[PDB]
């Protein structure tokens, strides 16, 4: 929104695809974000200009607290550098969080549990929620910052919507019939702005009371009710499966030119 200061950087080619072997952009005009797709000084530029600022969100509860040192390390040498990032780690464990040296402009709060969702809305513009046991293997940038966005899961990304795992009972908030569905979103990876991800939070916690009332459990859980969400209320960006692997199950597939945060080990 300030002007962007002069740049030396290749023409892009009307007349010459990004890519051949995948689709870059969803029917409803959201780009789908794989390597190759963007120029990362253009997007840096835009995003520091308006001083962003990411929060981070993650889960550690029990045994899951191991792996908060790889995530936490990993994440400052690929998560965002350069830009202002709040890690807020959510754990029943706040004496075992390890001490982790963090860059500039990084910072991290520990919250117990077992905060104030208003308090995101004055730290940070966007909100990143993933899985801690993972780690950062390559780049995880502003590319990825929009409203809303979803990841493609790993194993679905090539199938075609009646394979899909979503809900099919019909008595679940979550249910999603065979010939409706775009994509299957993975629970572990998905943000926004601060203000979409608790629009998309609250609709599920509500969505989660009134399958519990009638005494249903979707099929994946909260996954399940992500799914249905982007479905009624598409993403503003989908992250190809680069931005959530698992290379021990799944291997290193051609049409992934980057592997950038996987599971562990
Ligand atoms: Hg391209
Ligand atoms: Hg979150
Ligand atoms: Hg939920
Ligand atoms: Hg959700």
């Amino acid at each position: 929104m300030v002007s962007l200061p002069r740049m030396v950087y290749p023409q892009p080619k009307v007349l010459t695809p990004c890519r051949k072997d995948v689709l870059v952009v969803t029917p409803w005009l959201a780009p789908i974000v794989w390597e190759g797709t963007f120029n990362i000084d253009i997007l840096n530029e835009q995003f520091r200009l308006q001083n962003t600022t990411i929060g981070l969100t993650v889960f550690a509860i029990k045994k899951y607290v191991a792996f908060l040192k790889l995530f936490l390390e990993t994440a400052e040498k690929h998560f965002m550098v350069g830009h202002r990032v709040h890690y807020y780690v959510f754990t029943d464990q706040p004496a075992a969080v390890p001490r982790v040296t963090l860059g500039t402009g990084r910072q991290l709060s520990v919250l117990e549990v077992r905060f104030c969702e208003r308090r995101f809305l004055s730290e940070v513009d966007y909100l990143v929620c993933v899985d801690v046991d993972m780690e950062f293997r390559d780049h995880v940038g502003v590319e990825i910052l929009t409203p809303l966005f979803g990841t493609l899961h790993p194993g679905f990304y090539g199938s075609s919507r009646e394979a899909f795992t979503y809900e099919r009972r019909p008595q679940s908030q979550a249910y999603i019939p065979k010939d409706e569905g775009d994509f299957y979103y993975l629970g572990g990876f998905f943000g926004g702005s601060v203000q979409e991800v608790q629009r998309l939070t609250r609709a599920c916690h509500q969505a989660m009371m009134v399958d519990q009332a009638n005494g249903i459990e979707a099929v994946w859980h909260d996954e399940s009710h992500l799914n249905k969400y982007l479905l009624r209320h598409k993403p503003t960006k989908v992250l190809s499966p680069e931005y959530l692997w698992d290379q021990q199950l799944l291997g290193w597939p051609a049409v992934l030119r980057k592997l950038r945060f996987t599971a562990v080990p």
